[PDB]
């Protein structure tokens, strides 16, 4: 029960829930990532600090969703987590793809959900996922972008040296 | 008369005339619900606290709406303020269930207000209720939740001992 | 690959594997136990920042096995986490009894493990197990028994006076 | 003589005796190694430096094994120092091979040791070989593996830049 809920659809209500869960997921796949790269054959340090770092920024997202949630008066419901989809992800590149992939698939979700409280005529909804949600977003993947740019201006050539230094000149800041 | 004025409806200058004396009026209930328990014969201070800080709280939002229909180059109009809806307000599960109704109402002439200025097209004013209002009255709701759910816990035997209990170990903070 | 791998068995390896689960299960029951706690209707802060430090604990164990899984050469290998096996926790006692069950579960899982590498020949893996699980486990169910009967002397006649002190003046603090 | 002597074994006793000339020879190993790097024709300092740091760690692991000998009431017995096993150690991948060969070897003297002091019923010397030995030992190869990977993934193409560049931004920190 709930004294509270008011403007609240049990349609956003789940929408919250669900994205709670692709939150999870995702943070899930950056512990993956990030213990992949601390593997004694990949090393590669920097690249593991940034994706453990995104690890937990993605659970800190699922946290305030679920914050949020509460304060609306809806209740959480908790899903299985599905494993992440690869067990290894190859070079820096590979990731840095794959992490773009994912952090788009989140801006789509997001995006959803505010075309879903405007026709709900949920402005306080709206004003959650402007705040801490979707500018975050945008400037998470335009880093990667750059990152990735310059991933790829570097293993043109000679991968293994390209790979070296873009995680020591630009990761292990 | 004004020289800057620039997409604001008589229709949102009214609406913002009238929430200003919807929140004077909620101040006004929030004095006589804190001056009610500092009397000798109800004397619960942390009780007393709470609502006489609400009363500041709901001023502070009439001002800033004032100060923001002069920043349109609204004029403000002030009506009676009616006195508030009792003169004694029972024990304390009693008032913060009136307190809930009052902030529910104030969350939906806001709600009601966005929803004009959207009908409008008037981009400020959303960002204005989204920025200090919207959110304030969400957190607000659910404390006043979370203390009424407290003091019903309390309340259910030994309903002196449990408001003595509420005032002393939660609003004595 | 690995140039590092050495005393360190495959049954280990997989068994390491499953704790990570394990742990990290732990932590998902926990962040839910926390937040529903958090709802307005159930509404105990001190209950809800027990739970969430507790998932915290259980997350950071998953990671420390992760890194130990490293540094010994073997090799991480993520599972779909169940959901939780409640939605809605009951009151506190129900709550630290589930806590209980779980952290019995995750001991006993320690003790199995340990019980594998000494039957390996593995002296590493039994002083990490013995440095950072073993003990704390042990101090930590220790911490919710002694709960668990303070909230059971209290909730014996006034079950909600009692749960609502228990909150304020043990898990307040 | 000794007055102090309790369930210490003469089969201990000289293996902790082997052990002390194993750690003593590895220190003379990396001493070598350290001044080869050292060399106007080799010049990598920081690769000298990792070496001549490792020298002192594997004296003091001696040391601790000496002082340990003595608290047990076991007597120290020196052999002659072979020397190292080159006079020119070539590569820095070369040298990081050596290294985790040499480290390698200490590891699994330790786990005889260990699976010597389990069979002589000795709970102090296992407690003691676990507290400043096998983690360290885990620890320090699981780095040198990672250096290893860095180094092969640096000297594939142009291995004059790759040594340098490992030397500058790994080594030199
Ligand atoms: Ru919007
Ligand atoms: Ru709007
Ligand atoms: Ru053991
Ligand atoms: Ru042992």
């Amino acid at each position: 029960s709930s004294q509270i809920r008011q403007n609240y659809s049990t349609e956003v209500e789940a929408a919250v829930n669900r994205l709670v869960n692709l939150y999870l997921r995702a943070s899930y796949t950056y512990l993956s990532l990030g213990f992949y790269f601390d593997r004694d054959d990949v090393a590669l340090e920097g690249v593991c600090a940034f994706f453990r770092e995104l690890a937990e920024e993605k659970r800190e997202g699922a946290e305030r969703l679920l914050k949020m949630q509460n304060q609306r008066g809806g209740r959480a419901l908790f899903q299985d987590l599905q494993k992440p989809s690869q067990d290894e992800w190859g070079t820096t590149p590979d990731a840095m793809k794959a992490a773009i992939v994912l952090e788009k698939s989140l801006n789509q979700a997001l995006l959803d959900l505010h075309a879903l409280g405007s026709a709900q005529a949920d402005p306080h909804l709206c004003d959650f996922l402007e705040s801490h949600f979707l500018d975050e977003e945008v400037k998470l993947i335009k880093k990667m972008g750059d990152h990735l740019t310059n991933i790829q201006r570097l293993v043109g050539s000679q991968a293994g040296l390209g790979e070296y230094l873009f995680e020591r000149l630009t990761l292990k800041h």
